[PDB]
């Protein structure tokens, strides 16, 4: 439940008994036989896994710096790597018996992850958003209605996703019996910042095996965009005991640190209570959670998850930011040069592993984690126009 | 270079000498060593490849029929098989010196498929796209362009593809010292017919083993859209000889084959000679490429691959149509079912077997080919559906 003196489980007394019985089922199941048969049977002949491991040649030619190594998320069926952790509770929710998944969305992108899962299951989908939100990602909303969930509009509050987190929780707390609550990143009260990781790190595992296979080596930087943080968590902790292994969280600079407009809560933001965890959140001086701005989406959440604030004090981990410029210029030159579309996410973290690889020597590995597709975000890119 | 009586080279003295240099590459890269270490390099590493065999068990048990099987080609980098045939081609231009690939396209998909694999290998692209195409499909001429190809407006005749085509043609003649032309289909004069499919024949191979191991034994029924037949050349390919197993290609339907608004030209067009080969095409009473009609983009092409008029002939594949409102209905079915949004292309395969399955004993076993995902169809299916 504890990452140093960040996590645990501020919920009301309401929510510990479902919290318990989740903790509890997940423990038993973690490692039974059957689940992990049928969570890999999905996860290959559904999602696609394993992604692979893409070195971008053109690219690091281009920079003349360290190898550039893509994994690959942008492959995985839904096109980010939300969908592992979606396949892995709403499985998880089925060995409890559970017949109805819900869950809150800012972009509206896990929205669609749990939809999916949930189709492929057969389990009942509701879908809180912020009617800020909803107004404002139509497509999303209209791919999770193609996909059999519901979408339930939260117009109290400022009717964004802090709402819609709350509304998701109030509906648990009553329907837990039979409905399962899947929180979209590595944040939450425990044991959700825990399990989410766990079912990413299946990134890290292959990434690492596909490294030795490419060069015989680990990496020696590891980049990741980091939103609450579960792309970032799902590549870092397999390499998190390979002390030479660098690793390196790219958060939202937004329209720059100093201009108040971003979602850097790692290098801005301040230690509080949100979303049932202790950890570092975007407030204002009233300690209420504050905006967050990023050309990205995905890194929407004003906050992130306990266990990188950890990595973060215990220095095994060092958080940048890079600009909305920044990662819109990454996501115009993967495309131009390797003939890859990542989302505006994923192009923050390639933006620095740009400016990374720049300066270091030919043989240094640097890889990045292709955390998703931009084909979603071609519409607001459309900013260059 | 002959399917039977379908295929050849129907083309200009101009283009006997590129054709010729183009067969003669294929020829040697064909099995080369090193080739093939460097397209299965990237086939897999860049591209995914191999791409899974799901069991669509919730749709297939809610029919109640035979076992419902797709080879996922969804999954594919750039989410359609396109890339499949779009690196091979790029790579065999590399191999010949080539610095240059040019390309036609209708809908924009093979357009963005040739971009896609031009830039990962440094080359430079030009796709010709008649200026009627080019204002119907916005975001895939801005997908071209994000890539870093040259999207090139065509006006002058019907502003169509068959215009788009010809101004292709007409590059390649003066420029094909170091530009090669990247065809998207098993369509075009020879050898394009035989490369794309050899491209796309991995479909099938994966498919084959993939099937044995989850079943043991090879399929009943493989079903595959077919527009110019590529992806259905592919999965098919590798099963010919099994004669045991029954290939069904499914052409657009549109509004209703008697309506003449389709895109069906094997069960409704007639043989004739176009794009530099004698196959089944559609057109009017004058011998003129008529206007196809498909929900489907990608079931644009006014024609068919001489392969697929050749099989269809010795009656080794049956082919059948399907209609918009059928598709359609596939889309949002294999959606909520199985969590998959399929390509309106690949719909028409889906929706078929379905069809089928409801006819065929629990034992049995229907391969769908789901060429493509849906993300780049959600504009026109909101348009049309509406929610
Ligand atoms: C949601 C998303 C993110 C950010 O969330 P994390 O939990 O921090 O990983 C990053 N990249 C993509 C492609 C996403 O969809
Ligand atoms: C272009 C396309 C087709 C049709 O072309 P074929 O050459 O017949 O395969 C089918 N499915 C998808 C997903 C396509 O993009
Ligand atoms: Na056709």
């Amino acid at each position: 439940m504890w990452f140093g003196e960040f996590g645990g489980q501020y919920v009301p007394e309401t929510l510990i008994e479902p919290l318990k019985e989740l903790e509890k089922a997940y423990k038993r199941f973690k490692d039974d036989e059957e689940f992990n048969r049928q969570l890999n049977y999905y996860l290959k002949t559904w999602a696609g896994r394993p992604t692979p491991l893409y070195y971008a040649k053109r690219l690091t030619e281009k920079i003349g710096g360290a190898k550039i190594y893509l994994k690959r998320e942008d492959l995985v069926h839904g096109g980010a790597h939300k969908t592992n952790n979606a396949i892995g509770q709403a499985l998880l929710a089925k060995f409890m018996g559970k017949t109805r998944l819900i869950a809150e969305t800012g972009a509206g992108q896990h929205g669609v992850a749990t939809a999916m899962a949930g189709a492929l299951l057969g389990m009942k989908v509701d879908i809180y958003m912020g009617a800020e939100d909803v107004e404002r990602q139509k497509m999303n909303v209209f791919r999770m209605k193609l996909l059999g969930a519901n979408v339930i509009p939260v117009n109290s509050g400022s009717r964004t996703l802090k709402d819609a987190i709350n509304e998701a929780l109030r509906d648990w707390v009553a329907t837990f019996e039979y409905t399962h609550y899947l929180i979209g990143s590595v944040v939450g009260p425990h044991p959700y910042p825990t399990i989410v990781r766990d079912f990413q790190s299946v990134i890290g595992r292959e990434a690492k095996a596909q490294i030795l296979e490419a060069e015989g080596q680990l990496p020696d930087v590891i980049v990741a965009c980091v939103g609450g943080g579960s792309n970032a968590m799902g590549i870092f902790y397999p390499f998190v005991n390979d002390k030479k292994v660098k690793l390196v969280g790219v958060e939202a600079g937004g329209k720059g640190l100093e201009s108040g407009k971003h979602s850097a809560s790692l290098n801005a933001g301040q230690v509080g209570v949100f979303h049932g965890m202790l950890s570092y959140f975007l407030q204002d001086e009233e300690g209420q959670i504050k905006p967050t701005h990023s050309i990205a989406p995905g890194l929407d959440y004003p906050g992130v998850g306990p266990e990188h604030a950890y990595l973060k004090k215990i220095q095994r981990a060092e958080y940048v930011t890079v600009t909305d410029e920044e990662a819109l210029k990454a996501f115009h030159e993967l495309s131009r040069t390797e003939g890859i579309i990542p989302a505006l996410e994923s192009a923050h973290a390639v933006a620095y592993a740009m400016k990374l690889a720049k300066e270091m020597s030919r043989d240094e590995i640097i890889i990045v984690n292709l955390s998703g597709r931009g084909d979603k975000d071609l519409d607001i890119v459309l900013v260059s126009g």
